[PDB]
């Protein structure tokens, strides 16, 4: 039977926590871990069901992958570039976008044949965005409506490309430069505005040959197994940021969180918007460091374009902020969030709506007006980010606020609940529903 979350109002955050894993290298340091040669440690590791899904598609593969979960470690033992071999059923990719993806880019090479699905929700996601480009390239993969199941038909004698991005994308980046491995020749990718590097980063730790505003690389190379310490999920502590800012007597330390200037979009808006945020402890092996976060008062603002694709993924949460700030917040360009896990425009004014907020919906964006949260019930959309943004609402709402269906939590934040209680915001998993 389901689960949901309900929280009570909090007199204040406080303490010193470390959120767990970023997915988003979590993903890219299996896979090509997977296919190096030697052992890679992997420290730090999201255990979450979206990562735990990339291992078990690597593995039925022939992937080498020990995973380790109460420490957060996996040990792959590299089966080289070419060392995978054809798995007999589908790979099921749960819920997780990123897999899907970024396996169609190593699988677009291979000398055989994949099939890649997922759960309802990941079969509803555009896939053209990847299709096209691979087809560019030699791939052949069937699909109906350009949404997952997706059928790869493996092509060794995949050819380099010269390719602009529509949007800017790192998944899309990630995929063709993954097949851009496999790739006779050079396969360069330019972006009109940059998206997240996770990948060119790990290429470069595994000493594998990277060139540059565009960058390229040239088929044929391997990939080097060494060691991968992954820093804690900024995506994961915005949650505690925006919580920390909006509840009165909140004073928080976030240690080792990932600052990847391509992820700071949060706090860079936050702080525009009148947030009191810290950046210390700086250091490198990836950036980190630990961030402070006091309660701060703020005014709604018109997010600037050039935030948005650095920011995408917290917008759920920001616009918990925004509904609690003084004045009219207006988000544009934002028309991505359309095509996440969920419809997550829909999904937050919905949710916003119901504890008394004045959400206008744009076709890219929403308008908002700051006010104050009533105590209410919400569903989450089966959406990870929307369930945990609500549960920081709860943090200022005026009463209770009840989550429906939190399962999916665990896709990107396994223990979200016991840090949140641990850090003074009540979250208490109830049974729920349906």
């Amino acid at each position: 039977n389901a689960m949901d979350y309900q929280t009570i109002p909090s007199q204040g955050l406080s303490g010193e926590i470390c959120v767990p894993g970023d997915k988003s290298i979590s993903h890219r340091a299996v896979l090509l871990a997977a296919i190096a040669e030697g052992q890679t440690q992997v420290d730090g590791f999201l255990m979450g069901a979206d990562n735990l899904a990339m291992v078990s598609a690597l593995q039925q593969m022939g992937a080498s992958i020990q995973v380790i979960e109460d420490e957060n470690i996996l040990v792959v033992e590299g089966v080289g570039m070419t060392g995978l071999q054809a798995p007999p059923e589908a790979l099921d990719c749960g819920n997780s976008g990123t897999a899907i993806r970024l396996l169609s880019g190593l699988l677009a090479g291979q000398p055989f044949n994949t099939v890649l699905t997922g759960d309802s929700s990941l079969q509803r996601r555009p896939m053209k965005r990847i299709i096209d480009p691979l087809t560019l390239m030699g791939a052949k993969i069937d699909s109906t409506g350009n949404v997952p199941p997706l059928k790869i038909y493996g092509n060794p004698r995949l050819t380099g490309i010269h390719y602009q991005l529509p949007m800017a994308s790192a998944q899309v980046k990630s995929c063709l430069l993954l097949a851009g491995l496999y790739a006779r020749g050079k396969t360069c990718i330019t972006e009109p505005a940059p998206s997240r590097d996770h990948t060119e980063r790990l290429l470069k730790h595994f000493h594998y040959t990277l060139q540059k505003q565009s960058i390229c690389v040239s088929g044929g190379g391997k990939l080097k197994a060494n060691d991968i310490s992954i820093p804690g999920d900024i995506s994961s502590a915005a949650f505690f940021i925006v919580a920390a800012t909006i509840t009165p007597g909140s004073a928080i330390r976030l240690c080792r969180v990932g600052v990847n200037p391509t992820r700071l979009g949060v706090i860079n808006l936050l702080k525009m918007m009148g947030a009191d945020i810290e950046v210390t402890h700086y250091t490198e092996k990836e950036p980190t460091a630990d961030i402070t976060v006091r309660h701060a008062r703020l005014k709604g603002i018109d997010i600037p374009p050039d935030q948005v694709p650095l920011t995408i993924d917290e917008f759920p949460v920001l616009l918990i902020a925004a509904a609690v700030a003084q004045g009219k917040t207006v988000l544009r360009d934002a028309a991505e969030l359309r095509v996440k896990e969920t419809d997550r425009i829909a999904a937050m004014v919905d949710g916003l709506q119901k504890l008394g907020i004045a959400a206008e919906s744009l076709p890219d964006g929403v308008i908002i007006q700051g006010g104050t949260l009533e105590g209410g019930e919400v569903n989450s959309y089966d959406d990870h980010r929307i369930a945990m943004a609500f549960a920081v609402a709860g943090t200022l709402a005026k009463g209770p606020v009840r989550i429906r269906n939190c399962d999916n939590v665990k896709t990107s934040f396994p223990n979200f609940v016991e840090l949140a209680n641990e850090v003074g915001m009540n979250v208490k998993g109830v049974r729920g529903r349906g």
